[PDB]
């Protein structure tokens, strides 16, 4: 009989919800099996089905635990060489970051079966994605917040990319699970109804694809080149060894590539400090009409004698002379939770030693800037975990926007699917603004992302190599770049309010 008490069929279904949630991984890159997040969302709707709300809010738990547990544990690479924290500490602390993450995927659960407990398509097709947008809203704000694997990013190649140019990414989380509820729906019911729905929902947005809501500049056409030093990890002799490999790397470069890149702080030391190798280098890309554009760690002092350090973006050359004083320059405005500040430090900040403080803490630049303007072309500015944010890379964006560009550096997590993830997110991007988009990183991944988020150029990981290609601006306005989120949102609470409403009745 133990097999089947009732307690033990209750954990039968959280050991399958964490099974569930870890096949949904294998939607994202490097994996890129799309019909992954059909499954691992379908399991999510299937198992909460006919359980009281905390059971489900447990199953919700697992199933997200499944899901961060085994697409995030990347996180451990940087934990343990920089860390200096023992193996089960290390081990531990990404244990407490999936936990943490699941309790998303737990309260959407446990309301979803609160309020709408019966096996109905109501309950999988309007109530749960209404309700899946709110909570995964709700992940990817508090604190600052972790919007990583939303299963939209898996569809970058699927039947429902033409849907993000119109809505965005977070229309395809919502479509994917109506589309999965329903699949599920059919499955327990054992229906055939719900199959067809979801087959039509699912098959609807197949012919957008093919719209192509910009057009191409060809008379605007450059040679970029991206300079992927591949630099490993307080030494004035290691910083000049890496502007001799991206001066070395560059100086071919100039009078044949318009536009020059180096990635999330190439130049590992202050801007103030210096300006004698920033003014030469200006001119000598003014001199040759090439432009560069480079990461770079700012400390400016302020109206109060203080200096705000900023993770920042210079420009320098041919339309865009180098100054300190310069506006042409973009300042990183979300910080990573955890790289360069930690959740809620400023609150319990009175009480630590100050001996036991960071040396220097990052500050944040506007959350609106205006696009960096280098030899003529107008690049809307995203710094490494910031071209995740849709919306944010979206209100930034301009329609005389040529070029969307994001720096960063992923040598933290190695040889992990992080930087893959990272890279798919990336790409929404392109296809959410119509947008060539220009990703120089350290070591990898360098890529020119066109228009479609199709891969248009790349080098290799772990490379020291220069990526050096022709690009074409692109001019028009998708659907989503008018709007932006406010569209989903509506559609959400028409959703949300009728469901809770009928719930009520
Ligand atoms: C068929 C039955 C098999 C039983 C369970 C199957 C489901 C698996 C998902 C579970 C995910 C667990 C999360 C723990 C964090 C991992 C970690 O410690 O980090 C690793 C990192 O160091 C590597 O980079
Ligand atoms: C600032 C932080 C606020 C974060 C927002 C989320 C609020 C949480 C409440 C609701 C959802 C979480 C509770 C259910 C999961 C825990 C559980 O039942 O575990 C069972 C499992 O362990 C069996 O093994
Ligand atoms: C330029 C503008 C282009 C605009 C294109 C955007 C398209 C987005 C809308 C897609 C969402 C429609 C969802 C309908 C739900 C039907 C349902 O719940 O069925 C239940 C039944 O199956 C039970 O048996
Ligand atoms: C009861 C409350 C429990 C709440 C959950 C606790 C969360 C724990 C996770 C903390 C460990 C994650 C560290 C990630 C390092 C990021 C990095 O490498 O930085 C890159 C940066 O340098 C790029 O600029
Ligand atoms: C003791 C304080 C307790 C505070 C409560 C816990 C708050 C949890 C929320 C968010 C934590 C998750 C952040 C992981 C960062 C990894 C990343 O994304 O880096 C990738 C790349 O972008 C870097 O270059
Ligand atoms: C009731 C019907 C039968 C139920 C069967 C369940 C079927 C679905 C789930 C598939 C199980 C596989 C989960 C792990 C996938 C590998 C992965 O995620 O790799 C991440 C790795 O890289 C860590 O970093």
């Amino acid at each position: 009989m133990a097999f089947a008490s009732l307690i033990e069929r209750q954990r039968i279904r959280l050991l399958l919800a964490l099974l569930f949630g870890a096949c949904g991984t294998l939607a994202f890159s490097p994996y890129d099996v799309w019909p992954a997040a059909i499954i691992s969302l379908m399991g999510l709707q299937a198992l909460t089905f006919n359980r009281r709300p905390l059971q489900s809010a447990a199953i919700g738990f697992c199933w997200g635990f499944g899901l961060f547990g085994s697409g995030i544990n990347w996180v451990y690479v940087s934990i343990a060489t920089f860390g200096g924290m023992p193996g089960p500490v290390n081990i531990f602390l990404v244990v407490l970051l999936a936990a943490y993450l699941s309790l998303y995927t737990g309260l959407f659960a446990g309301v979803l079966s609160r309020l709408w407990p019966k096996t109905t398509w109501l309950r999988v097709a309007i109530a749960a994605p209404a309700l899946w947008q709110v909570t995964e809203f709700l992940r990817g704000w508090v604190l600052t917040g972790f919007p990583w694997l939303q299963f939209g990013y898996s569809q970058i190649d699927g039947p429902l990319k033409g849907l993000a140019p119109i809505m965005g990414v977070e229309a395809i989380n919502f479509l994917l699970m109506m589309v999965s509820g329903l699949l599920a729906l059919a499955l327990v019911k054992r229906n055939w109804r719900p199959l067809v729905v979801a087959v039509v929902l699912f098959a609807l947005p197949f012919p957008l694809r093919y719209i192509q809501w910009f057009t191409p500049q060809p008379e605007k056409t450059i040679q970029v080149s991206m300079v992927q030093g591949d630099i490993p990890q307080w030494d004035e002799g290691q910083l000049l060894n890496t502007l001799k490999i991206y001066y070395n790397a560059t100086a071919p470069l100039m009078g044949k590539s318009s536009l020059i890149i180096w990635p999330e702080s190439a130049i590992t030391d202050l801007e103030i400090n210096q300006q004698p190798f920033l003014k030469a280098l200006d001119g000598e890309l003014r001199d040759k009409g090439s432009s560069l554009v480079t990461g770079i760690v700012d400390a400016r002092l302020n109206k109060q004698n203080r200096y705000d350090t900023y993770n920042t973006i210079i420009t320098l050359g041919k339309g865009a002379p180098y100054s300190y004083e310069s506006a042409d320059r973009y300042n990183k405005n979300h910080l990573v939770p955890f790289g360069e500040f930690v959740p809620l430090e400023s609150i319990l900040r009175p009480l630590a030693p100050f001996f036991d403080l960071p040396m220097s803490s990052f500050s944040r630049g506007p959350y609106i800037q205006p696009p960096l303007s280098a030899n003529g072309i107008e690049l809307t500015a995203a710094i490494c975990y910031e071209i995740i944010l849709g919306e944010q890379v979206r209100d930034n964006f301009r329609p005389d926007t040529d070029y969307l560009l994001t720096i960063s550096n992923d040598a933290w997590f190695g040889k992990s699917i992080g930087p893959w993830q990272h890279f798919q997110m990336a790409r929404m991007r392109a296809l959410e603004l119509a947008r060539p988009l220009l990703r120089s990183t350290n070591n990898g991944i360098t890529a020119v992302i066109g228009p479609q988020g199709e891969i248009q150029a790349m080098i290799p990981q772990f490379t020291r190599e220069v990526l050096t290609t022709n690009v074409t601006p692109t001019t028009g306005l998708t659907p989503y770049a008018r709007t932006g989120n406010w569209p989903l949102w509506v559609l959400t609470a028409l959703f949300g309010f009728a469901a809770v409403l009928m719930s009520l009745r």
